[PDB]
């Protein structure tokens, strides 16, 4: 009974193989078949390869080896190599072009899904080249959705020898028979054979994927198109930064390059962009993913002017000063795509770029006090139920498991009814005590916020409700002002509280406003469509964020 | 009594005002003489630039405004503008040659550090240019150095109204006649004045800060060069990252660029790096200077083994993994520098470069045990002292205060004897219990430590001496390689444990190395020589690290 998987990183994890473009170069340049090739493993086990794969030499002291070997070669093919013959150009484009083998990816990312122990095992070198910066983003892109990352050159072992085989046993503390390894080359599949491990010979992935289905008996071709990967909050680095005596705020920081600052909405967590934290630092990003001021491990301060957007606002200003960050791209989700709009209103400087999630951008109005407009909506009617102090906090926080669950639901799922709340007593009157899991969220997943909300509660998030006049008559200050930074808008569908009707008149204050829309989308967007976000998000990030 | 010193930005804080551009403008292109000066002043009060002042529109608004009231203005002055004439493309450049004067934020930051309240109070705009980051830069890296800034756009209010100086006075909490204010423009000087406030007209610096000086009754004019600017440690963003089980690791983050690993040496802190993380992140560079394992936040495990090299550097990879980043600047000191070299000789693709302060890189030798050549050099003898576990720990944690006072010292201040240690019975035998304070370190910096002490004590420190024979046998691994990524080796000249003379046989491992030398500079590299090593590492990650 198979229990791991292990795989080769060339010609099985990553394409095209590395190995492959000795050959391609001997084609192109018109030289004797194999003279590369055969250069390459000049001298066997005692040769420089060998050395350079058990990390005896690095990269770059090997160049010059390899260099000396194609010259003996072709002395003895009598021959001659091009005078632009370069040993570091052939392997400069050779590891830019190899990139990561996505079926070959999904099927190690099923069955680790399915129990299985998952590793990489690869002959590999220590690379010291300029350029070595493409590799390092590729091991690592690979490396995380792994159990074990077997380098040869870090444990001055190579296949084919039989130590590394033991080796990789030993740490997978499986018996031979209970491991499948795929590898591209004949020989290095030998030993693991010869002790009794399930082999596969990798030419195309198809064919070593059906192999691959048959022996685990796992359907891993043709299967649906999976979501993106997620976050595991105690594999993540937390940020901490105290913005005044008493309120400090909590965020999730992942990736390198412009810092991309999210806010979540209400009532949720930093954890409500797990499926776009790992999307956005791999798409080049710098990802601060906030625990918004009254939420999971910031301070949430009781009084309800802590809360209103003028101070929200002058906090995110002080997080990126403390940060000596002179700018971030804000990106916002519901409450946080209505504090995005006002960071860009009030601190353009400061904002990169203004990305909201369903929150339209609506101009106050100064002839209608905030009330009035609210009860104009009968879908806002919520609102008005969640302004008398603790009385939404004691129903929200009586069974928070119940909370999430009747909150957190897809467009098919019996969506809880946002009308007549104030007359039928409360959001869950009409709600069971014990609702069904929507299939937007695991069991972990709903524990995960009913843990973050036993700290402060509801009386902080709901407080971000409670400033509708202070709000309002800040933002009258403002209604002379355009948005002329880059904007992107992004409807939901089936969002029945943030309609995408509620957006069409923002071309008239955002003339350069870009869009996205997303069909059969509710409003928990990220989780809803998290596929689709990511591709809006990253598509608007690389052409005007940068 | 004054008690308080108020500045305005332009032509007071900045070089060059961007007010004095309108008449640079007419000069260059033969314009009548205030024809510019006259289109932005236009409709005084109920004017364009007033409008903008006060945040009623943004910078992009009103750039055609400005271009229809130059218009109307050479339309009376009988003249024509050139068919170049862009507003956009003057004011670009006009705030892209704005930058810090220099003396008068050296004269503001002595008041501050003389008990005085300091504020910069300026006539400003909502600036969303595509451009508008130079200025967020600027603005941010003033700002810090300062208790207020009080901008015109963001409050509502302009100079020369004087209800902005009424919200000048209750901001600072003080009496006019507390305060002395600081413009280049007369008429805005004339309210602070009226209201009885002490008053300057700042044409140039020189006689500005003459005036300065002869009212506050403080030198600020040819006083002597001052520290590079330190840490506050409660208002610094505060990350941790999980690295296995039980083991978290501290680092303080400031900066957005390429990521730069700070790694301090023994008994230190993150804080070692005080002086040189504000003049980083002001580089461009981000910052991450590390609480290395066994120190102040990061988890100090007791076994010895937890502070081998090789599992130290394999959690600092982890670390890169955890964070996201395929790479990072490593900067070393001491034991962080021996750790810098290892993680260039094992993880070059995790290196972007490495930097060493005092430690030099010497191969291990295989034909001598470590503790035989720990006994080649009687310098050395306190290594054998601290071999023993809970010998030096007892004697390091008795006394906290005195352990710090007696270590950080600078060359001239009676430095602690290494020599014949272990004859002597401990390190401070020979010591006062009361050691003075060096000139390096304030009180408060010393009871920072003795605080960071309190948590794990020398333990953990202590064991990253006690894997002599472990490193000797990974390093032995590592005889055949060279370091061929860029590396930079800061000698100081008066460091009697790592003499600059160790050092002198690097090229024949590292045939690239660049050096840097420091001179009357004891083993305390980074407090005892701030603004050297900020101006070596800056000037070597500017052409070296990118
Ligand atoms: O109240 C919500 N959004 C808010 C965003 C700012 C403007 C006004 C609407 N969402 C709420 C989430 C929980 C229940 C359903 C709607
Ligand atoms: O031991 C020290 N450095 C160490 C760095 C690694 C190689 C061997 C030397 N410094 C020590 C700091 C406290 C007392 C004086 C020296």
């Amino acid at each position: 009974t198979l229990r791991a998987a292990v795989f080769d990183l060339d010609g099985v994890l990553a394409l095209p193989a590395v190995f492959g473009v000795l050959g391609r170069t001997e084609e192109a340049l018109a030289l004797p078949r194999g003279l590369l090739n055969d250069a390459f493993q000049k001298g066997g086990p005692e040769g420089a390869t060998t050395r350079l794969m058990k990390g005896e030499i690095t990269l770059s002291q090997w160049i010059p080896l390899m260099e000396e070997n194609c010259r003996k070669c072709s002395e003895t093919a009598k021959v001659c190599l091009p005078k632009n013959f370069s040993i570091k150009e052939i392997f400069d484009k050779a590891i830019s072009a190899r990139k990561i083998n996505r079926p070959m990816l999904q099927a190690a990312l099923m069955l680790r899904k399915k129990g299985f122990t998952t590793a990489i095992l690869t002959n590999t070198w220590l690379d010291d080249r300029a350029e070595r910066d493409g590799l390092a983003q590729l091991m690592c892109e690979l490396k995380m959705h792994f159990d074990f990352l077997i380098e040869s050159c870090q444990v001055g072992m190579v296949k084919p020898e039989p130590q590394i085989y033991k080796f990789l046993l030993d740490t997978l503390k499986a018996s031979p028979s209970e491991v499948v390894f795929l590898d591209d080359i004949g020989a290095n599949l030998k030993p693991a054979r010869d002790l009794g491990m399930v082999t596969i010979l990798v030419q195309d992935t198809d064919t070593a994927l059906k192999e691959l289905e048959k022996v685990t008996g796992i359907q891993l071709l043709n299967t649906p198109a999976p979501l993106p990967t997620s976050c595991n909050p105690s594999d993540m680095s937390h940020g901490y930064v105290t913005v005044k005596p008493r309120v400090r705020l909590h965020f999730v920081e992942l990736g390198s390059g412009p810092a991309v600052c999210l806010c979540h909405g209400f009532p949720e967590s930093w954890y409500s962009w797990r499926y776009q934290i790992p999307a956005l630092a791999q798409a080049g990003y710098r990802v601060l993913a906030m625990d918004m001021k009254g939420y999971g491990e910031s301070s949430a301060p009781p009084e309800i002017e802590e809360y209103c957007m003028e101070v929200l606002c002058k906090e995110m200003v002080t997080f990126l000063d403390k940060l000596g960050l002179s700018q971030a791209v804000f990106i916002g989700h519901d409450w946080g795509g209505m504090l995005v709009w006002y960071m860009a209103l009030f601190y353009p400087e400061r904002v990169r770029a203004v990305a909201s999630l369903n929150t339209p951008f609506i101009p106050a109005n100064p002839n209608m006090s905030p009330l009035e407009s609210i009860k104009a909506n009968p879908v806002f009617d919520y609102q008005l139920y969640f302004q008398e102090p603790g009385v939404a906090e004691a129903e929200l926080e009586q069974n928070l498991s119940r909370t999430f669950k009747s909150l957190f639901r897809a467009s098919d799922e019996s969506v809880l009814s946002m009308h007549k709340v104030c007359e039928a007593g409360g959001l869950f009157v009409n709600s069971p005590e014990e609702p069904s899991l929507s299939r937007m969220v695991t069991e972990e997943e709903i524990q995960f916020y009913v843990q973050q909300f036993k700290k402060s509660g509801f009386r902080g998030p709901l407080n971000w409700y409670r400033n509708m006049e202070r709000n309002w008559k800040w933002a009258c200050k403002s209604l002379g002002r355009k948005i002329l930074i880059p904007a992107l808008m992004v409807t939901a569908e089936k969002d029945f509280v943030l309609v995408p009707q509620m957006s069409q008149h923002m071309e008239d204050w955002i003339p350069h406003l870009k869009r996205g829309h997303i069909e059969d989308c509710g409003h928990w967007t990220q989780m809803d469509k998290p596929t689709e976000v990511n591709q809006i998000l990253i598509k608007w990030l690389d052409s005007d964020a940068r």
